[PDB]
């Protein structure tokens, strides 16, 4: 309920990423970790590199253990290549733990790190099935429940700020929370709804329908899920099917044809600017995920505002104008509900349940006539064939 020790223990809020500080090693190296439920690899910088601030060295921890055993990782968006080995970790401003966790010393990387980001580092919180070399190598978040008495699930609210921050002000700014072995309420308002985990490899859920503002994409179900679809705040975007990418890009544009934008606007490449302070969000649709609910034939749905899915640019010319990127994006693996999606709500990894929980997010970016929503119960049925196999 109140884990104020661990609320707004976050950074990154405008920036490419959200982290959390860690240390590793004795004495204790710190490090600040990108947070990632679309992995499941603890890596780290451990050689010198044009982005890295700083990194882990082995040499001077005397509880590292070599495992004489390289690890190679591809991510959607860039890769890594390193040494596995073990190591004690805390977290600062996390639960009062020690846990012995294996950990990649990266020492090759291409398109992984991000110059000005401020990580060092990913902690993948998904389950050991995806993780590199084979599920065997025990994730982080196995270890430390396992080590210790912390309860088996986090929670986790990313805040955006709808504008762009510079250097300083990310730094000087909370980034958001997440609470390792409970919940805040003070993160959220309304009602938690919760979906099942479909399995334990990715936070795979299964979406049952799509809305954009209020009109059904009205696709098979399937379609939505089409490969997989996973809970990711370690992707940028809302990722789509192409199938789905294409119709809800085409329904996009129709609810806000009183203005055009360029097609490199929609593929997400060109930013689209308006005078400081006249962003027309109102033209922008509201966008609706349906999810299945922990009751038979019960789903909910989760709604994210255009404030979402615009992620604010500082553009080239200082001009005072307001600049954005759109962040919906098609993908050929399945869909991804990456930070598009967080940042609109407080989202509850009840990994000992087998389910994550949404809640509208009290750090949400909106404006007077809406918000992001989370309601139920709807009901809608046979969303069982809405998994893919
Ligand atoms: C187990 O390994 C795999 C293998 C394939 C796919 C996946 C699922 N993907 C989720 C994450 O694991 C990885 C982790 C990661 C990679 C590179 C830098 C930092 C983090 N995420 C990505 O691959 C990944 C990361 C980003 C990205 O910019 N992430 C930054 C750090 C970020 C910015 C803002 C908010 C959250 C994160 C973009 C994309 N694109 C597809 S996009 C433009 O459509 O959003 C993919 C996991």
């Amino acid at each position: 309920g109140s884990f104020v020790e661990m609320v707004d223990n976050l950074r990154g809020k405008s920036g490419q990423g959200y982290y959390v500080e860690m240390t590793v090693g004795s004495p204790p190296q710190t490090l600040n970790i990108l947070v990632d439920t679309g992995s499941s690899n603890f890596a780290v910088g451990a050689a010198p590199h044009p982005f890295l601030h700083r990194y882990y060295q082995r040499q001077l921890s005397s509880t590292y253990r070599d495992l004489r055993k390289g690890v190679y990782v591809p991510y959607t968006q860039g890769k890594w290549e390193g040494e596995l080995g073990t190591d004690l970790v805390s977290i600062p401003h996390g639960p009062n733990v020690t846990v012995r966790a294996n950990i990649a010393a990266i020492t090759e990387s291409d398109k992984f790190f991000i110059n000005g980001s401020n990580w060092e580092g990913i902690l993948g919180l998904a389950y050991a099935e995806i993780a590199r070399p084979d599920d065997s190598l025990e994730p982080f978040f196995d270890s430390l429940v396992k080590q210790t008495h912390v309860p088996n699930l986090f929670s986790l609210q990313l805040c955006g700020a709808g504008f762009p921050l510079n250097q300083s002000e990310v730094l000087a700014s909370v980034g958001g929370s997440m609470i390792i072995g409970g919940i805040d309420h003070s993160l959220y308002t309304g009602s938690l709804w919760y979906t099942p985990i479909r399995r334990e490899w990715y936070y795979e859920v299964i979406i049952v329908r799509v809305e954009i503002n209020g009109q059904d994409l009205k696709m098979d179900c399937k379609e939505y899920n089409y490969d997989k679809s996973i809970v990711d705040s370690g992707t940028t975007n809302l990722r789509l099917p192409k199938k789905v990418f294409e119709a809800a890009v085409k329904s996009i544009k129709a609810a806000s044809s009183t203005e055009k934008f360029p097609d490199g606007f929609w593929l997400g490449e060109q930013l689209v600017c308006w005078q400081a302070g006249t962003t027309p969000w109102n033209i922008f649709p509201v966008i609706s995920l349906y999810l299945m609910g922990e009751v038979t034939n019960q789903s909910f749905r989760i709604t994210i505002l255009p404030q979402q899915y615009l992620r604010p640019v500082e553009d080239v010319a200082t001009s005072q104008d307001d600049c954005y990127k759109f962040a919906i994006s098609q993908s050929s693996t399945g869909t991804v509900m990456g930070a598009v999606i967080m940042e609109g709500f407080y989202v509850v990894f009840d990994r000992a349940r087998k389910r994550i929980g949404f809640a509208v997010s009290a750090c949400h970016v909106h404006d007077e006539f809406r918000t992001a929503a989370v309601e139920g119960p709807f009901v809608t049925l046979d969303m069982e064939d809405c998994g893919y196999n």
